[PDB]
């Protein structure tokens, strides 16, 4: 039985997920967490918010892998670009992540990285290219990048271009990177897409829109699953 | 059947704690992380490292707590002090934690508050009590205060200075908000222990934890 994980990064991208399969969601409470269990096309789809920084989606997703088992995680959300070309409604795949706030330079590690770990976190090989194919067939632009990660608002010009030379990165948000993180530490297909929402020189409707499209675009994925 | 989770922050502080319970323990690996399961004096004893900093240790607690079915939590490691108080060696219990580098305030909110939690992640009475029996009891000085845990280092003046006025916290580390914060969620009562370290100062200091921590689980 296949059983596949959808996390968003806001509670109301929810809505329009569970609206879009058109299923019976059971609401489950878990960890201060609630998470939608519904069978499509006898598939297991379990839908969740991941709530809000690191160690909320950390926890989220460790739920869901734990609890109910899934052996796929599709995470849809929003994101700041960093980079000019990238603008708003772009969408973008993330090929690596990283958690840009971690600073172990006081033992002369580089940024980023800690211990027993690496600095960039690797998402699947097949759902990204699963992605890129369905990206294909609908007729939307799919942008690829890295995506950085951080329990702040990264806001200014210092920063963003600290994301940008230190890491390479192309977007910015809170989320990603943990949530990706725990997938590859259990060996759990991962594929993060972000849709952009701010330009790279900025700091709702759109939002209710964008997570429209994302709902969109995350079925048309499960249904080639 | 009891379950207790005993957690440390690195590996050289595991060792010792394995040897001391002196049961067999299995090794299961899970989630990148390997857990050791023995069973002392009918209770079900999982002892784990987390690994450094937030992800990894909400990661672990979260599958001590779902994979292993752990009802309360104990966790050890060291800290660097932020009083004149806390001097090398000291034992600290946490009364209150703090993720020290959460900034959502580009939106108002305080810093280190998340929306649905809270500044401060609070830690078991009783378990909190029961170190504070041991230490008594064996005539060890047990200070109490606020833990600042955060995914950077801290090493200056003005961030140390920042910890104090901020959130008082007395000592700073990068694991122990994000343990008491999962256990929290479960309803799982957390201890959070840290001697103050601020190789061979560590291999000391893990000894006598696990000694102060054997001498917990005695009465649970």
């Amino acid at each position: 039985v296949q059983k596949i994980g959808i996390l968003g990064a806001m509670r109301e991208e929810i809505t329009p997920i569970l609206e879009l399969f058109g299923v019976d969601f059971e609401e489950i409470p878990l960890g201060g967490n609630v998470f939608h269990k519904g069978v499509y096309h006898n598939k297991e789809i379990i839908v969740a918010y991941s709530k809000i920084g690191k160690v909320h989606s950390t926890l989220t997703t460790t739920s869901m892998i734990l609890a109910f088992g899934v052996q796929k995680v599709l995470f849809s959300g929003v994101a700041g670009s960093l980079v000019k070309d990238l603008k708003i409604n772009d969408l973008l795949v993330a090929i690596q992540l990283v958690q840009h706030d971690v600073d172990l330079s006081a033992f002369d590690h580089p940024l980023g990285f800690i211990p027993e770990s690496a600095i960039f976190i690797e998402t699947s090989e097949s759902l990204n290219a699963l992605a890129k194919e369905v990206a294909n067939e609908q007729h939307i632009v799919l942008k690829e990048g890295v995506i950085a990660s951080g329990d702040q608002f990264v806001h200014s010009k210092e920063r963003k271009e600290f994301l940008v030379s230190e890491f390479k990165a192309s977007a910015v948000e809170m989320e990603g990177a943990s949530v990706a993180f725990v997938c590859q530490k259990f060996g759990v297909p991962c594929c993060v897409l972000r849709s952009i929402s701010a330009n790279a020189d900025e700091e709702d409707a759109f939002l209710e829109k964008s997570a429209q499209t994302s709902a969109k675009f995350l079925k048309s994925m499960v249904d080639e699953l």
